[PDB]
């Protein structure tokens, strides 16, 4: 009904628009403004949301697989729940937002911006989270197993009761300063 | 220079005494007091220092093996550089004391109080430091692979270069509330 497959869109404006049960196969969508935009229950295959502004979006109840996020700034933007698979949010901005129990496991969080984000219980098993800002991340008992992960995180995020693997224990006591 | 040998001193007044190289073995003091005392270079083999007093104290230089300092108090001694090499502090009190770089292997520091104390780059494999007090201890660039410790030593004492092994470093990590998990 609202099927959008292989298309570009550069530059434009979607501000408020209700996007509710889209899908797009493979569809760039590329500086797009998302603003406002209703896109519950929407569903996405190789589809690309490349340096796009989600200011105050809904993406709720959508799933999303073999997508990318590259770029895209999420503010105040309802995100739970959510079906991601094999999502790529690399150099997003996701500071402030409520990701709670979202399962991320095996998706790239590559220079993700996680300043002040509720992670927590997420599962993150899999995950790159290398050079990831988690400045005020909260990561409590979130399932961390086998994500890549650098010191920085574990001097900066909050990790009480986070599950990790028995290197990743190691590692977080030599980014405190211990020496093996 | 004085030896004291299968000697048993207790509840003796050694205050200020000149006792610099004084070898001692298999000697006994018992609630003796050292406070002020010169033990600079002194050399000590199987003997005991029970509940004694050393107060001002200086131990620069000396030797200690096979000996007990159970209970003992140092109060602002000069405790480094010497030798160690097998010595029991159970229930002593080194707290404020600057103990870096001595050689604490398979010392035992049970109850010890470690307050204060500086025990930056010391080596302390196989000690045991279970119940030893240690808010404020400095353990940067310490040795502690093979040591027993208590999780909250891994929360309270200053751990900057200390070297860990591989179950140390996951108690640390416990000690922090990470949950270590298989697979």
């Amino acid at each position: 009904m609202q099927q959008w497959v292989d298309c570009e869109f550069t530059g434009r404006d979607f501000r408020d628009e209700d996007l509710s049960r889209l899908h797009t196969e493979r569809a760039m969508f590329s500086e797009c403004d998302f603003s406002g935009v209703n896109l519950a229950e929407s569903q996405h295959r190789g589809s690309a949301f490349r340096n796009c502004t989600f200011e105050r979006t809904t993406l709720w109840h959508s799933t999303f697989a073999q997508c990318s996020m590259l770029g895209s700034v999420f503010v105040a933007c309802r995100l739970r729940p959510l079906t991601l698979d094999d999502v790529d949010f690399t150099l997003a901005v996701l500071g402030g937002n409520d990701l709670r129990g979202l399962n991320l496991t095996g998706c790239r969080l590559r220079e993700t911006s996680l300043v002040d984000t509720d992670l927590r219980k997420c599962v993150l098993r899999g995950a790159d989270l290398s050079g990831a800002r988690t400045t005020g991340a909260r990561l409590d008992d979130a399932d961390l197993r086998g994500a890549t992960v650098d010191p920085v995180l574990w001097r900066t995020a909050s990790l009480v009761g986070a599950r990790v693997d028995v290197d990743q224990a190691v590692a977080f006591a030599a980014a405190h300063g211990l020496c093996l």
